[PDB]
């Protein structure tokens, strides 16, 4: 019901290596949400992380903010620090994928910590960018270099807590961190505001980066910041967004791709049904027929709410926050438990 697959995941790459890590086969099965203020409060994608984690195995907290990031949070890990992050919500930059990173300065320290879960030894990969070529940086003590200039993945294996020293300035992007025994990792790339046109602001070759996450499962969640823009232009919104599904295809073949279809918002919430925003409805249907064409699968939201005139109840019951839009820490960990639910039937019909 909620759930609609437009392509065949049964008979897919990620679903068997899904299947296989369900039965201890030690891989690490890489879960990707990029999307908007839903998925930047991480009260989603936490719950559905600790769901999954439960259910097919804990393979650690995943690609994680290099450093605290104003009005958006990281339920997994806890940073302690003096680098600056930038995020490409109000700036301009040469962002890698997530539109998120953090100037380290010369001298700088930053430790992560873990908030719950297990704490010993860990895979680290970092997005990073040096200010010279050969650069070096410590992870944990150990010594980090670059490979000529530019963005790029440094690899490397250390522990929780973790610490970086960089002794000359570097910019940090996301930071993965993987437990050895593998299982399920749900990444949270989100960005206040955000559509998804708007990776346009990230770097040119942003689909590299995202070649090199590994995501078995990239997840879009947006559509609520495009429905509040009175003069979207659906039809050239369309065409940029199957065009990024193509992307995302052509840059993970492997992957997997759902859609979340935007929930219900209101623009007043004075109708005891509230009133939509008017181009809310053309913005949710775009997104199924973008999912059908690029054959990926689709989550509506809204039905998972109950449908139209859902927004309200939610609301009036402390699930959704007063302003008809962004949702209370309940409501988001009730709807990633149903998105839970639905990819957990779509894997058990084996």
């Amino acid at each position: 019901g909620l759930l609609t697959d437009y392509g065949n995941a049964s008979a897919s790459p990620w679903m068997k290596k899904l299947q296989s890590v369900a039965q201890g086969s030690g891989e690490t099965f890489r879960i990707l949400q990029i999307g908007d203020s839903h998925t930047a409060g991480d009260f989603f994608t936490d719950s559905l992380r600790k769901r999954l984690q439960k259910t097919w195995g804990d393979g650690g907290i995943g690609w994680v903010y290099p450093a605290n990031v104003k009005g958006q949070r990281m339920a997994a890990v806890r940073h302690n620090g003096n680098w600056q992050s930038l995020t490409s919500r109000n700036n301009t930059g040469d962002f890698p994928l997530g539109g998120i990173l953090a100037h380290t300065g010369s001298g700088g320290s930053m430790t992560l910590t873990a908030s719950d879960g297990i704490a010993s030894k860990q895979r680290v990969s970092l997005f990073a960018k040096p200010l010279l070529a050969e650069q070096t940086l410590t992870v944990n003590g150990n010594t980090v270099s670059a490979n000529g200039g530019g963005w790029q993945v440094l690899d490397t294996g250390a522990a929780l807590p973790l610490t970086i020293h960089t002794e000359m300035p570097w910019d940090i992007g996301f930071i993965n961190i993987e437990n050895p025994a593998g299982g399920i990792t749900v990444s949270a790339m989100g960005i206040n505001g955000a559509q998804l046109t708007q990776w346009s602001k990230w770097r040119a070759d942003r689909m590299n980066d995202l070649a090199q996450t590994g995501a078995d499962l990239v997840i879009l969640s947006y559509g609520t910041n495009e429905a509040f823009n009175n003069n979207i232009d659906i039809a050239d919104t369309e065409q940029k967004w199957l065009d990024t599904v193509r992307q995302i295809r052509d840059s993970l073949p492997a992957a997997g791709i759902l859609i979340i279809g935007a929930p219900e918002s209101l623009k007043n919430t004075l109708g005891v049904c509230g009133t939509r925003p008017v181009r809310l409805t053309e913005v949710q249907q775009m997104q199924r027929r973008v999912a059908r064409q690029g054959q990926t699968m689709f989550w509506s939201w809204q039905n998972a709410m109950g449908g139209i005139c859902s927004m309200k109840n939610w609301l009036n019951q402390g699930w959704a926050a007063k302003d008809g839009v962004h949702f209370s820490a309940k409501g988001y960990r009730r709807a990633a438990e149903m998105l839970a639910d639905s990819l957990e039937e779509l894997v058990r019909s084996a």
